[PDB]
């Protein structure tokens, strides 16, 4: 016969390249195991002349690739890279319009939760620990958000099409961020002080109102009053089961609204600027106040000490 070869590069992080000489009579799968080209699964495809010099993603199946993969992604989940490529093959087809100066996402594949989460990140002070999220988030800020969206889906174990919860998505992103400074001190009355650190310092479930949190809130044999003693964080995220709630200009940073039923609904994003903007993927509307089924509100913070 004839024995044709081309040079290609393999990678796990798209920075460190590994020279390979491949045989054009055999599948990528036969030579590398699972192989991807900008998200497309090429496992079962033979190399084409047009592939010469291109970078393919492979699985971290030896020690060089494992160390590179862990240093870049901070995960040893063996399905991670497959899940990332699968998502990226869809997210690179989404549109990321600039809406009121923020990178949003045009509705597709039930992605409203991601669009609100992405708009929220652009309004709060947060730095990611994995280089993969640092690099993708920098590009997402500049308007090329496909990698960042595909990484969020991979790190949160969501496939394209699956509706997620904004609070849970933010929770997972927060676990991969530098929130070590963050500290909350609470008191309860039936006294009992507690101290929360990192992610648990910036999140509360039960009330949307930061004001109401500082004054105190009823909770579980009769009732008890919980209130905010001290807060050290650049923001706080107040969450509750979706319920009609009134948002007013200048009283909050941003918020997520959830309409519809369990596992069949739609998020919109409200931002407080010169007035209230409702951002619904590519869609933009304004009002002086906003009433809706709110589930999350974000507030700016630095340092707070009670006067109780
Ligand atoms: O119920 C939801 N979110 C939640 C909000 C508040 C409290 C919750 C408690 C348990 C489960 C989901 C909750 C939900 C459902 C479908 C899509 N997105 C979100
Ligand atoms: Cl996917
Ligand atoms: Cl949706
Ligand atoms: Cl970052
Ligand atoms: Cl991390
Ligand atoms: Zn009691």
């Amino acid at each position: 016969a004839e024995v044709r070869t081309i040079k290609v590069f393999t990678t796990v992080d798209n920075i460190n390249l590994h020279t390979q000489v491949v045989d054009m009579s055999m599948t990528y799968g036969q030579q590398f195991g699972p192989t991807y080209l900008d998200g497309a699964d090429v496992t079962k495809i033979k190399p084409h002349n047009s592939h010469e010099g291109k970078t393919f993603y492979v699985l971290p199946n030896d020690d060089t690739l494992r160390v590179e993969a862990f240093e870049y992604y901070h995960t040893t989940d063996p399905s991670f890279l497959g899940r990332y490529m699968s998502a990226l093959n869809h997210t690179k087809k989404w549109k990321y319009p600039q809406v009121n100066g923020l990178t949003s996402i045009k509705w597709a594949d039930n992605n409203s939760y991601l669009a609100t989460a992405l708009l929220t990140l652009q309004q709060i002070e947060l730095k990611f620990n994995p280089p993969a999220l640092q690099d993708a988030y920098y590009r997402a800020r500049a308007g090329e958000a496909a990698n960042f969206c595909a990484l969020i889906l991979a790190y949160c174990n969501k496939t394209v099409g699956e509706l997620g919860d904004v609070r849970e998505t933010m929770s997972y992103l927060f676990q991969h961020a530098n929130l070590d400074s963050c500290k909350r001190v609470l008191n309860v009355v039936c006294q009992q002080q507690t101290t929360l650190k990192g992610v648990e310092a910036v999140m509360y479930m039960g009330t949307l109102s930061y004001e109401q949190f500082k004054k105190g809130v009823q909770i579980p044999g009769k009732q008890a009053t919980k209130y905010l003693v001290q807060q050290e964080s650049p923001f706080v995220m107040m969450s509750a089961p979706p319920a009609q709630y009134e948002l007013k200009h200048g009283t909050f940073t941003c918020a997520s609204e959830y309409t519809g039923n369990y596992q069949c609904g739609h998020y919109k994003h409200i931002t407080s600027k010169e007035t209230l903007y409702c951002i619904d993927g590519a869609l933009l509307t304004k009002s002086s106040e906003y009433k809706g089924p709110i589930t999350d509100v974000f507030y700016k913070e630095n340092s707070y000490t009670t006067t109780i």
